[PDB]
């Protein structure tokens, strides 16, 4: 099936806990995969204008590890629950992708999760201004604008709203699209 095939592909790129004990300032993100209308989609947030870091930017749900978290995957799930109301029974964490080094002292660990079909996002306005889906296939033929650094523009056909996706968030979206969609019969 579509979903069994995606999980099987993702498992080949899992690094597991190989870099998880290194002494960094630690953050995790969840890359949430949603199946709709027979295609895979990624779920994105727009950060609240009130936040200190990156207000109003497009990002994946996530945040800083705390002492309650059993492991780095727990960080991602706790933060996703706080931001968009995703509960544990509604997500299956399939793998841990290559981590992102930033600021000389920080390590960001990305997890891919398969989202239940009955989940409906409940944006927490203290943290998130908006939540939206983008089909995974978009990232193979994106609409690129140069700011020089490359920026993607995605327009939702439901309402005409355009979102700018860039940086680590854009890079990770392309990586997931390549892993899941490369070399597939039609
Ligand atoms: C390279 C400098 C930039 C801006 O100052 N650092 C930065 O954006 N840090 C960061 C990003 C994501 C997360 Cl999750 C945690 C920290």
């Amino acid at each position: 099936s579509m979903l069994d095939d995606a999980k099987a592909r993702l498992r080949k790129y899992d690094i597991g806990g190989k870099y998880s004990h290194l002494p960094y300032n630690k953050y995790s993100v969840l890359l949430p995969l949603v199946a709709k209308e027979g295609k895979l989609h990624l779920l994105f947030t727009v950060r609240s204008e009130k936040l200190r870091r990156a207000p109003g930017e497009v990002c994946f749900p996530g945040g800083k590890r705390d002492p309650t978290d059993m492991d780095d995957a727990a960080t991602a799930l706790r933060e996703a629950q706080e931001e968009v109301g995703l509960r544990p029974h509604q997500v299956e964490v399939v793998c841990c992708l290559v981590p992102c080094l930033i600021d000389t002292d920080t390590l960001i660990t990305p997890f891919v999760g398969l989202i239940d079909h009955n989940f409906q996002a409940q944006p927490n306005p203290a943290e998130v201004k908006d939540v939206f889906l983008v089909p995974l296939a978009y990232f193979l033929h994106p609409q690129v604008h140069d700011q020089i650094n490359h920026i993607f523009e995605y327009t939702n056909p439901e309402d005409g709203v355009t979102y700018q996706i860039k940086g680590m968030t854009a890079n990770l979206a392309v990586l997931v699209a390549f892993i899941i969609l490369e070399k597939k019969p039609t």
